[PDB]
């Protein structure tokens, strides 16, 4: 915990930002996006799409990135307007895009005709701008592939004398760069060691270089040429090898967060009623399954009695090579590997039954896969219709590169979780997932959070991130609730959620957003505040369409909690509490709703604090004494 680390952390994150942002800015500049918004200053996305013959989905990804960088702003009519910062697009050299295919391997080996001296000189001048952020964005285009190769060839871990075995010209090139950057003084400095030790965190972003090189095709050409799939069906938009290595390394601290959940499950008495099978959908190399088994064996009551009550780990994956690797990795662990697909839980269930596996004895688990499912369009058009008036900000791009409407992306996730919800047992569903943020929050935490680059390259590659609150809502709509004692989120202390660790349990009821359509039923409920009239409900529902929660059981309204969002959208407050005391177990259910509102508010983008929990907990906990109206 040293003083220099806070600036170093900002720098490395900014480098990853620039790795994605510079291709977006350059492609937009070349196609005339900034010029168009200078000739006509207020344009909606559809107008920009039409006039530049753009692909609406990828273009939305680019616009959200530019908004997050404060290059553009959106009016209340959803019209894009340039800012003074957007003139920075003129400072970017467009030859800089050549680095995305420059052979850094050959360069470090002296087998290259043309080196990188021009860019080293550019960096020393801070790219001819005083905007510190901007010069860090451009630095990232160069430094990310270079640092990764310097680490890969073991040119930085070398004791003391780094660059000592390189040709003298190479020595001076990299010595100048490292000295100019404060990385070396020839010995590495504090920041120099920091950048080297943390290089693999850039691997996932760096692996999308082939896609980012083709940004102009994504935005303005034929997106499918970027995503080939030839005969061997190797991915062309990403170096999956480096990607899988890097993401596995990053997924490490999150796997450890399943320890407390696993320890809790397999300490639960009696042993015979615990799960027998732990089934990981998308097992990859089996790292998570292997860890879980060792945790059970060493740290749980179940681990003392495996002789009498064995555990069986089950790896499921739609790729046979993954099953083979997982099979080998789970040597000496009782296990099974079977094919399956994240989108087909019904087929998984039938394959388990074909093995004689008793479905009710299964704990289902998975990590970081729901957002990478094959997108299935909504079949429930009526629920999709209702959903369409809500203000979701999910960005999701289809195979043609067109924008999937946010409410359609959400309804797809709901229906996909419903298919899973129908097979989840009383042992529940251990689920880790990564989430996108809104541009308002990304803009506010640009130096502290990875979202700017991570959300962009995810949406560009046709993955389906949602914001963390949207995910928890989609689960709640189908009766899956993330258990309070198991939950973890990252980042821990910033008002934004990029990662959730969940133990979902299946409950008999559902929680969804209240809508204007619910107002007649809401008017009839018992209510802690004096009875609310329709206009105030309309006011609340109009101002924050996705901030009021209701709990339903067998089509019957049980309870509802309305909220207010205030103070630069940093404070969420409980505003109304409604119940129907005619429904069996309504008080327990209403307490569950208030607990859910707290969890949901904890992951709501931008929310720093929740007000009113004590007041409204007391209201429902001492119901008769609190003297509710219309009871
Ligand atoms: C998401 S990445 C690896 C991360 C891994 N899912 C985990 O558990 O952390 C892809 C891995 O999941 C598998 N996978 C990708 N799409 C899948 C799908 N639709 N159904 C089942 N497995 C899938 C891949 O074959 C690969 O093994
Ligand atoms: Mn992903």
């Amino acid at each position: 915990n040293l003083y220099f680390q806070s600036n170093a952390l900002d720098k490395i994150n900014r480098y990853a930002h620039g790795f994605v942002a510079v291709p977006v800015i350059c492609a937009c500049s070349e196609a005339g996006v900034f010029e168009l918004l200078s000739q006509k200053k207020s344009l909606k996305l559809e107008e920009i799409v039409e006039h530049l013959a753009a692909n609406s989905g990828h273009l939305m990804v680019a616009m959200r990135l530019l908004e997050s960088l404060s290059f553009l702003y959106r009016s209340q009519a959803e019209e894009y307007i340039l800012t003074e910062q957007s003139q920075q697009h003129q400072i970017i050299p467009k030859a800089l895009m050549s680095l995305y295919k420059y052979p850094f391997e050959l360069y470090l080996k002296g087998e290259v005709e043309t080196g990188i001296s021009n860019w080293i000189n550019c960096s020393s001048r801070r790219w001819d701008t005083e905007n510190s952020l901007l010069s860090d964005l451009l630095d990232g285009v160069l430094l990310i592939p270079l640092l990764l190769e310097l680490k890969k060839q073991n040119l930085l871990d070398e004791s003391k004398k780094i660059f000592n075995t390189l040709t003298n010209s190479l020595k001076q090139e990299l010595s100048t760069l490292f000295i100019n950057l404060g990385w070396a003084e020839l010995y590495l400095t504090d920041i120099g060691r920091f950048m080297r030790d943390r290089s693999l965190n850039l691997g996932t972003t760096a692996s999308y270089a082939p896609m980012l090189l083709q940004m102009k095709e994504l935005l303005f050409g034929n997106p499918q040429r970027v995503f080939q799939r030839n005969k061997t069906e190797k991915e062309r938009h990403v170096n999956r090898t480096l990607n899988v290595v890097a993401s596995g390394f990053q997924h490490e601290k999150f796997f450890a967060d399943t320890d407390k959940i696993i320890i809790s499950i397999f300490n639960q008495q009696p042993i015979e009623e615990q799960p027998i099978y732990i089934v990981d959908m998308g097992c990859g190399d089996g790292t998570l399954l292997k860890r879980i088994y060792k945790i059970i064996k060493q740290f749980s009551a179940r681990g003392k009695v495996l002789t009498e009550y064995p555990i069986i780990m089950v790896g499921v994956d739609y790729n046979q090579e993954a099953l083979d690797v997982t099979d080998k990795n789970l040597v000496d662990i009782p296990h099974l590997v079977i094919p399956g697909d994240i989108g087909a839980p019904e087929k998984l269930l039938e394959q388990l039954k074909a093995q004689g596996i008793e479905p009710e004895k299964v704990l289902h688990i998975r990590s970081f896969l729901d957002h990478d499912r094959p997108f299935i369009a909504p079949k429930n058009t009526e629920i999709a219709q209702a959903r369409s008036q809500l203000d979701y900000q999910v960005v999701d791009v289809d195979r043609e590169g067109k924008l999937i409407p946010p409410h359609i992306a959400v309804q797809s996730l709901v229906e996909h979780l419903e298919r899973w919800s129908s097979i989840i047992t009383r042992h529940g569903l251990l689920l880790l997932e990564v989430h996108s943020l809104t541009p308002a929050v990304v803009k506010k935490y640009i130096d502290e959070s990875e979202s700017l680059h991570f959300d962009a390259y995810h949406a560009f590659s046709m993955q389906h991130l949602v914001e963390a609150d949207v995910f928890l809502m989609a689960a709640a709509e189908v009766g899956l609730f993330s258990r309070k004692e198991a939950f973890r989120k990252y980042p821990k202390t910033l008002p934004l959620t990029r990662i959730t660790v969940n133990h979902f349990e299946k409950r008999k009821y559902q929680i969804r957003y209240a809508t204007v359509n619910d107002i007649p039923n809401l008017l009839k409920c018992a209510t802690f505040n004096p009875p609310v009239n329709e206009p105030f409900f309309q006011v609340l529902l109009k101002q924050t369409p996705t901030a009021h929660l209701l709990l339903e059981y067998q089509g019957e309204l049980v309870a509802a909690i309305f909220t207010e969002t205030k103070n630069s959208n940093e404070v969420l407050g409980i505003r109304e509490f409604l119940v129907r005391t005619s429904v069996e177990n309504w008080q327990v259910l209403a307490k569950d709703l208030l607990e859910f509102v707290e969890q949901w508010g904890v992951v709501k983008p931008g929310i720093k604090e929740i007000e009113g929990l004590l007041k409204y907990h007391e209201a429902i906990s001492n119901f008769q004494k609190s003297k509710w109206y219309q009871s």
